[PDB]
């Protein structure tokens, strides 16, 4: 059992023996050691960075201090002085425990002649220590090694300090009654430089038989030690005068095969031992647990209730990003786990820290800051915006797409999923998700422009202007976020009015005026038109139709001013509306925002009743709207993967909308009823269903407030041509929500309140786009009941309906005229085929 | 089929029906295994989940009691296969050779039955004649 | 034999040219480096029988040639 305190300093000295991570590899390497001695030598343990190893040599050492074995205090290669044999501070080290032991027991006729027979060596090797650190020969010397000393048997003539050494420990083993002694080092990540004389020193003088040494360090950075090491040998004009390929080849072949064996020389590979990850020790969700870790969460708790590593991560990853809980959760701790053990307590310090102490109130706010400290690093390297106190969704949008461009992925880059490459990019990866979930949670104006112009402004660029070798896709991008001003955006409405310039600089064939998602309505009038097409006419509509229309337009100046109908005007312009409720006069101003100071540019990339009280009802009717979202605001809880679902369904779902009712104009297109005919009128009505038909579907799948989707067993579509499939989809979910006796708020507020707004809903019911048929009412009629039980008033007239479905009234929440209105482009030739 | 139905969004959309996509949906079914849900979402994979765009390299009745009822059959399939699937053990070599054999019979298959189509040849009983689903 | 015991199940391999092989390739590698490898089998399996044998085989391979895995 292990209990880990987060309310403790954690250091290698305040440890204890159950707080331990690791210990059977502790209680393991114990007898091995032992019974390598009972009857080279030379042990090492591999270590992850940050896996725990400090920590660990102080344990193993801590069991062999109480067959008997003497173990000297651990030794820091980087914590001593440059310029300092590393021979001089274990002898050192030695002595002092040894002349402890002299003055320690009561026989004083053996204590007088131990002493004596200690610094006899002590001398020998102080005399023979110039060796190590002359740069040149003495001549002078020679007559030294010549000189043989007395008492002491050398089987080998000269200095040789190998044996001098050797015959020293042999000593210092009789006066502490010992076996061998245990020489300990430590890691050398810190400066692995001052790693090359601990291994230099090894092979050499520690050779003896009663001496155990155990390494510690990271073993793919030794390797780069010595490999550095070996090319010294060449003569620098040899690896200058050959610099062919061939030779350079087997050159390279060599070194390699040199410091391979050599490594083996110095660690023996069964004598290796690793120190297994957080992973690892835990084990995966499937597989049963090795070794279970429960952790101190709050302060002052009993040992009884000690909740799991697992579960003390899943209190933080689901919660702080908001993200269901289901196996996409479980990429994140499955991550976080494989992390250095440093990090992730570090981590998880901070976060429970400062919960506890606000609890004595925004999770993600709280897990926010304890990322930005952890990967810092990463951010930097990565070049994110770093700035503690310019955060925002201007910057985040910024954030995200120099994210993506750095993840060369386009498609599921804005999902931020942490499966990158390099593991920078992971690390920035699960940092954004948690900065998304953070400004966006608890509103609904926030959660539309991280949609409209956070996750939009990548998927326009993948297709229409990367198309336009990298050093000059370099500068396209580096123009095009100061066109649309990414850095630094106005109002979300003068986002999709620059959009749709962007779009329209791409043409199709038979260039017909209809894009993705916008039609191109003609501001002039062609001559000899037939039917009843003309030129569109904002005053023809009244009322609601009017606002609505003023909403959804945007012209460009391209030395002929194009009007446009936008369904990102209305996506936008909703995102503004829902901005502020402590004015009245201010969604007034939102309604005429773009209408009249528009005076877009082509981008350089491309090189070509009364009217006092007219909208009077519109704004008791946007007014009433907004006491229903405000106290709505407080529930959505918007998460950084489905901001990233919903758009690449409305992505496709609006491709497909676009493409087949393209060439569907066949001169009856006015007064459509059959499901063959298409007018401009029938496009505008599906896009606005193909924004909330693409909201359904991932605000059930993917939610915070929801244990289970209410979706069900099914296949899902989208409605292209036919919305009797976005019926039933409604029609089951109603099934299903009374009988678990439910209500519609408490389970979509997304999709709820985007139904109720005043400002979609004539765009829903045109009269020209409505289809009427033998079987089209069938599923029509139930879903015109459907959309009005979902509200909680009725939506219209039940006579206005009726006219819609037979074939004067005036209308004020539905469109009258757009319908008739003609496309640039759309020559009405052809005839519509039936049988 | 819906599986195997991939549809590449680009200027014009266009579906394209693979083997590899029946080899990559019976190779994610077991990895779950449980839960009725990643098994169910297979099913539905790529209806809108997954729209690939050209490269820039490049010059470019009820249905609810039946889906029920299929994913059991899958269910099925699970436990009988667990039974016996563990005492089987592949390795480097007899592995990659059955590709080669999977790789060339896909191109022979794909390369006859190019030009065995005809105006007639729909639910053939020719020996010769081929239709689209001859091909599969 | 002593090699026979070390790839066959090692590497799932039955009696052929691939397993006689593999005997091969781990013959001509140095005697050094040939001893680590079926060194490790021997005192490894021990412990075990008092499986994983294939992946025993990698575990002793991760320490034979790991130095070559960064070329
Ligand atoms: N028993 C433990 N419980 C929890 N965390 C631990 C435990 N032991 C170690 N750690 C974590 O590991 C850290 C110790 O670092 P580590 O043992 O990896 O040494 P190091 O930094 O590589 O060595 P050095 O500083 O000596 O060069 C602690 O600060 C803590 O984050």
């Amino acid at each position: 059992k292990i209990i880990i305190n987060l309310f403790a300093p954690n250091l290698p000295g305040s440890t204890k023996e159950d707080d331990l991570i690791q210990k059977s590899l502790r209680d393991q390497l114990v007898e091995s050691i032992r019974n390598s001695i009972a009857y080279r030598n030379v042990f090492f343990v591999d270590g992850t960075r940050g896996a725990g190893k400090t920590t660990f040599i102080n344990s193993v050492v801590k069991s062999l201090n109480s067959v008997n074995i003497k173990c000297l205090p651990t030794i820091d290669p980087t914590k001593l002085p440059r310029h300092e044999p590393i021979l001089v501070t274990v002898t050192a080290r030695l002595n002092k425990m040894v002349s402890d032991k002299l003055k320690g027991y009561w026989a004083s006729n053996d204590y007088r002649k131990q002493k004596e027979q200690w610094q006899n060596h002590l001398a020998q090797l102080q005399r023979g220590l110039h060796l190590l650190t002359d740069k040149e020969y003495k001549p002078e010397y020679f007559s030294d090694a010549l000189k043989l000393d007395a008492q002491l048997d050398y089987s080998i003539g000269g200095q040789d300090l190998s044996e001098i050494f050797e015959e020293l420990v042999k000593r210092a083993c009789e006066i502490l009654d010992c076996k061998a002694i245990l020489i300990t080092f430590d890691d050398i990540d810190t400066q692995f430089d001052a790693g090359w004389d601990v291994l230099e020193s090894i092979r050499k003088f520690f050779n003896s038989r009663k001496l155990v040494v155990v390494a510690t360090g990271d073993l793919r950075l030794y390797s780069q030690l010595i490999r550095g090491k070996q090319y010294e040998n060449y003569s620098k004009t040899l690896l200058e005068q050959e610099k062919e390929s061939v030779r350079l080849a087997e050159r390279g072949y060599m070194v390699e095969h040199l410091e391979q064996q050599y490594l083996l020389k110095l660690f023996p590979v069964q004598k290796r031992i690793q120190l297994k990850t957080m992973l690892q020790l835990v084990g995966e969700k499937g597989k049963a647990g090795k070794e279970e870790i429960k952790v101190k969460t709050e302060p002052g708790m009993q040992d009884i209730d000690a909740i799991d590593v697992r579960q003390a991560i899943g209190d933080a990853v689901r919660e702080g990003l908001n993200l269901r809980e289901g196996s996409d959760a479980d990429m994140y701790v499955n991550e976080l786990l494989k992390q250095p053990v440093r990090l992730l307590m570090q981590v998880l310090q901070d976060f429970y820290t400062k919960k506890y102490h606000a609890t004595s109130l925004s999770v993600p706010n709280l897990l926010r800051n304890a990322l930005y400290g952890s990967m810092l690093s990463s951010i930097y390297r990565a070049g994110l915006n770093y700035e503690q106190h310019r955060f925002g969704m201007d910057s985040l949008c910024k954030d995200i797409f120099t994210y993506v461009k750095q993840d060369r992925d386009f498609n599921t880059g804005f999902y931020l999923r942490p499966q990158s490459e390099s593991e920078a990019l992971r690390n920035c990866s699960i940092y954004l998700a948690s900065q998304v979930s953070e400004n966006c949670q608890g509103s609904l104006s926030k959660f539309l422009q991280m949609l409209l112009v956070g996750c939009g402004s990548v998927s326009i660029f993948n297709q229409f202007v990367t198309e336009l070798d990298r050093e000059k896709f370099e500068q396209l991008i580096s123009e095009y976020v100061a066109y649309m001003s990414v850095g630094r955006i106005e109002s979300a409405s003068h986002w999709a009015n620059r959009c749709c310039a962007v779009v329209a600089n791409s043409p199709n064939d038979e260039k017909i005026g209809v894009f993705l998602g916008m039609v191109q309505l003609n501001r002039k009038s062609r001559q000899h038109m037939p039917g009843g097409y003309k030129k569109f006419n904002i005053d023809t509509e009244n009322g609601l139709a009017k606002a609505a229309m003023a909403s959804s337009l945007s012209t460009v100046a391209s030395n002929n001013l194009m009007d446009f109908c936008s369904v990102f005007n209305l996506i936008g312009a909703i995102a503004d509306i829902s901005a502020c409720r402590c004015e009245r006069s201010a969604i007034t101003n939102a309604f005429n925002k773009v209408i009249a100071q528009t005076t877009c540019i082509v981008p350089p990339w491309s090189e070509a009743q009364d009217d006092a009280t007219e909208f009077s009802d519109a704004i008791t009717k946007v007014e009433q709207w907004l006491k229903n979202v405000n106290e709505i605001e407080i529930g959505i809880r918007p998460s950084a993967l489905l901001i990233g679902k919903v758009w690449s369904r409305f992505y496709f779902n609006l491709n497909n909308v676009a493409d087949q009712h393209k060439t569907r104009l066949y001169r009856n297109a006015e007064h459509g009823r059959m499901a063959s005919q298409s007018n401009a009128a029938k496009i505008m009505r599906f896009n606005v269903l193909a924004f909330l038909h693409a909201v359904l579907v991932e605000e059930s799948l993917y939610h915070s407030v929801s244990d289970r989707e209410y979706i069900g067993e099914g296949l899902r579509l989208n409605p292209v041509t036919s919305v009797d499939e976005f019926e039933k989809k409604i029609k089951i979910i109603g099934e299903k929500l009374k009988a678990d006796n439910k209500t519609w708020k408490n389970t979509h507020p997304l999709f709820f309140l985007l139904i109720s707004c005043p400002i979609l809903h004539p765009f829903i019911f045109p009269v020209g786009g409505i289809n009427c048929s033998v079987k089209a009412l069938n599923k029509e009629t139930s879903f015109n009941k459907l959309i009005d039980e979902i509200v909680g008033d009725k939506l219209l007239s039940d006579e206005e309906w009726d006219y819609l479905t037979k074939n004067q009234q005036i209308f004020q929440n539905t469109i009258t005229s757009l319908n008739s209105s003609t496309i640039v482009g759309a020559s009405y030739d052809k005839d519509t085929p039936a049988r």
